[PDB]
């Protein structure tokens, strides 16, 4: 039941380490045996109990606890896994990869150190939440929009950092970073971009600052522990007008995704907007057993009775239009006749929905950056489970969009489960995000889970498919897909770990990366 | 005369790697002697003969010439400079910071791998200039626009590597990189992005990949060797207007900063506008002889007399309107508005200029993406020239834009060299790019322009402003300018710098990293 030590960490070692930690934060923020609760993954996979078992937790309150706590680690070769806020639901929580791993927890890091008006940008510590800088802003009145993942409790850092997504024009939360404080993995602390100058006034308006850019080798890593964050914020627009376009046949894929191309590319539709499948976009506002009896998946009489009862298509077009009204009637011209030819094709702006407890009425929210839980309701679908995501990266082209939907969801079919696709359409591409609801109680449920997700990898790597993010449990095989010249991105990346982390203390197995002394 | 020999090689090791790169890339294409000269500095500031010059030169044809090349330098520890193009004229050419480096010039790796319509892209080796890519895409009547800096014979990627600008909606060229290979300095070769995973289709579609983000490591870097690199391209608009809005007075840039700071934040404007001072732009078209006979710097009178005869102000203000009437139709009103209660205003379309070789007129190409060679025009200014960029970052803040103008222009005139400063307006910054032109041929006047360059470098610094981009003559002291926590921020690029290049043989000195042999 309780956690093992790493491999190669004594008891001694583990104990002289968690005293240290509880004289650097305060014996109240050292979490060991019944406190560990919270850092284990919400979403089981494992039926193995020793796997992705965190051995304790510390919750710093500043960078120069970050310091301390990394340096103490360095000295008793006891790895660490940093978190802002730990809420990676769905690809593990805040759980490690290597049981035996302490959860560095940043939450209480929550001091928003700036929101500027005039130039459109926040300066985040890791613990603040979506929910914290949303009502900051709207308690400093302040014309300013974020821009939000579906759920509203994740990290402003955490997620940018893991390269999340909302639904805004800002929806590539990475990309809309500038400047960022990082404790590396020998405890000194450095600022990249324009922070290296003393007393600029620039650290938040320029990306690069002088010589190499090295921000995102601090995303999706194990590279250092990041304690500072800017992110650029979009100024309140003139106008915003949501809308739905609902389409009858899942082949409509094909060419609905030849029609977003030209749109995308040429920034006509300006946020991450979304194609959601029938079911992921139902399970918002209802459960499968309103509609069905049966324990399979849905068949195509329900799926046809679930579309006419909640004016649904089998794929569901979700974007905003935002400026000056002008601006927004011609882009709605361009998108609307896109799409107006199309058997079975239906548009809809709010006031046109029939439904009080409605998708529309919950993605409009959601696109103009406000943060809720709403999404949270499609893990009702078959009585009450958990997620996984497999999100597999695809052209904005009609024929990999149908290939993937159909790999995805005849494999998702075949193991029990409903297929819960997003194709969330970034600048040239579509992350094509298939959340798995599943009995994360039952052992059965989460075999199959394991080894449908283990097929849906293999199928994808052998089509040319990669993914953009994984869950804990999948980053070396992940890792091992992107294999190009025998693993030769990899080497280099198992390179700058040695350099920067000799000791190997941060985040073992991060996106597959270990450092020499666990290779 | 001769360049020495870098310190720590002698004749024997220099000699067995120029024989051994002979073998790589066939005899033709070693240059030493008197194949050397274009690889010196064309635009000289130092007075010291045995500064910043090339011992030689390579020219391979491969990416697998690029990795046997680095396999030879790592074996006799010569150290090589590798340029896309090295057409870096104004920030050292194609010369190296440390004299007896060999230039390794990727000028005949000039194949446009793909120009993709659809998604708006392409893939190119470093030898391919901005000429040869708008050229093949005007060939193949392909509706795309690149964008260029001033000077069309650069590369796309090398420009890009050093953060270069240029003045379309796409005008930060590195942000507009998607997927590169990389020679590191083992002579291993790597693909970052999606190119890591076997048989994709999304190299040039997302740009992370999965795992840490690396590509900007690259960009000012000495950490390896690029040798093909994706750009995002703009989809021809369904329209396009310049404009020149001209200041009378050279303290309207306080105010005129302070109007242009919520229009780009919100992206009304839509390309890397600029604000040029007169002389910048009057020298596009006149020379100092048709207007003064002094010695120096132009005194007031001869500034009203050029405004008057122009059609120019102390402050010129050109930028374009992209896509349908309607779009462009607001988004004028919107900048028109901005400035029109500015005393001494004047606003511009191209019908609305009498001079048929006129500043606007050019501009026009430039921000479609023309290429061309017409801004060396301004070198002609003061009888024939070189020209060094002092290119400080500010924030879009009128007390920063004239509190920059005042310190820079004061200094440049005291030396005896007219002010000629560009305002390049990114997303949240201004570039402020002062070209010293000067004679490069007089060691008295090259005294001067040193002299002059360390000063504004210090003064800058002491207002908390630092260089994006520099001369490899000042590389040193603008990486000690970004000092915060005792020069942290170098103390990791040299970390990263002796985990991929322990022999320290790529570009030493590059932006101020010199590795553990050399420091
Ligand atoms: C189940 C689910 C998940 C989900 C979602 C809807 C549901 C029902 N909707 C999402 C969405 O629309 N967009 C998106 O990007 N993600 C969405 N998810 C997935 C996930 O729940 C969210 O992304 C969530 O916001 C992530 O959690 P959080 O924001 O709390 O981030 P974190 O757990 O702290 O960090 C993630 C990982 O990144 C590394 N990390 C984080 N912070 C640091 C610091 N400061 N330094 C170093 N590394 C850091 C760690 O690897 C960490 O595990
Ligand atoms: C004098 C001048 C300069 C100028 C300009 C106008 C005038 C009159 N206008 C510019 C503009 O509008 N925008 C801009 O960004 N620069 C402008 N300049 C400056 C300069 O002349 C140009 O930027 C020019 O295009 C740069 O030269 P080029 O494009 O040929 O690039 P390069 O010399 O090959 O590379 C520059 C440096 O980057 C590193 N490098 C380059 N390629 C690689 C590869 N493949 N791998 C690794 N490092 C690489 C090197 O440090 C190289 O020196
Ligand atoms: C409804 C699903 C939203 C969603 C978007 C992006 C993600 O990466 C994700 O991971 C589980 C979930
Ligand atoms: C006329 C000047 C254009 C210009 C733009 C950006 C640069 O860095 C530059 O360097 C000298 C020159």
């Amino acid at each position: 039941m309780a956690a093992p030590l790493p491999e190669g960490v004594s008891a001694e070692a583990m104990s002289s380490a968690l005293d240290r930690f509880a004289r650097i934060v305060g014996a109240d923020w050292v979490f060991t045996e019944d406190k560990i609760t919270p850092y284990e993954d919400p979403y089981t996979i494992s039926n193995d109990e020793t796997e992705h078992r965190p051995y304790a937790a510390v919750a710093p309150a500043s960078t120069e606890e970050v310091q301390e706590i990394v340096r103490v680690a360095n000295e008793f070769g006891v790895p660490l896994w940093p978190v802002s806020r730990g809420k990676n639901f769905a690809y593990g929580g805040a759980a490690p990869v290597m049981s035996g791993t302490v959860v560095l927890d940043m939450n209480r890091m929550n001091r928003i150190l700036e929101v500027n008006e005039e130039f459109g940008y926040a300066l985040v510590e890791p613990g603040v939440s979506y929910f914290e800088l949303y009502d900051y802003i709207q308690e400093k009145g302040l014309k300013l929009w974020i821009d939000v993942p579906d759920l509203g409790w994740g990290s402003v850092v955490g997620n940018a950092l893991d390269h999340g997504i909302g639904y805004t024009p800002y929806g590539d939360h990475f990309a809309m970073q500038c400047g960022m404080e990082v404790v590396l993995p020998n405890g000194e602390v450095v600022r990249t971009g324009m922070g290296a100058m003393p007393g600029n006034n620039t650290w938040q308006l320029f990306k690069y600052g002088y010589g190499p850019y090295v921000d995102g080798i601090f995303s999706q890593s194990n590279f250092g522990v990041v304690t500072k964050m800017g992110i650029w914020l979009m100024p309140e627009p003139a106008g915003y007008r949501p809308y739905l376009i609902t389409f009858e046949n899942e082949d409509d894929i094909e060419t609905v995704t030849e029609r977003l191309r030209p749109l995308k590319v040429a920034g006509v539709i300006q946020n991450g907007a979304t194609v959601r499948s029938l079911v992921l976009d139902a399970a918002i506002t209802r459960t499968k057993s309103q509609y069905y009896d049966g324990d399979g998946p849905i068949p195509p009489s329900v799926a046809k009775t679930m579309m006419a009862d909640l004016d649904l298509g089998m794929w569901n077009f979700c974007g905003a239009l935002y400026g000056p009204p002008p601006v927004m009637d011609t882009l709605w011209t361009a998108i609307r006749d896109s799409f107006a030819d199309i058997p079975g094709v239906k548009f809809y702006f709010p006031e046109d929905r029939r439904h009080k407890v409605d998708l529309l009425l919950h993605r409009a929210e959601t696109m103009k950056g406000v943060p809720k839980l709403t999404e949270f309701n499609f893990l009702n679908w078959d009585g009450g489970g958990g997620h996984v995501g497999f999100s597999p990266v695809s052209p904005i082209t009609g024929k990999d969009a149908i290939k993937q939907y159909n790999m995805v969801s005849s494999r998702v079919r075949e193991y029990g489960f409903d297929y819960m696709g997003l194709l969330a359409i970034g600048w040239r591409d579509l992350h094509h995000v298939t959340v798995i609801v599943y009995d994360k109680t039952d052992p059965d449920e989460r075999k199959k889970l394991d080894e449908l997700f283990n097929i849906l990898v293999d199928e994808a790597a052998a089509e040319g498919y990669g993914e953009y993010r994984t869950h804990i449990r999948y980053m070396d095989r992940i890792a091992k897909t992107y294999s190009w010249n025998d693993n030769a991105l990899w080497k280099m990346h198992e390179t700058i770990k040695d350099a920067l982390d000799p000791n190997g203390i941060l985040a073992p197995g991060k996106s597959g990366i270990w450092g020499k002394n666990r290779r």
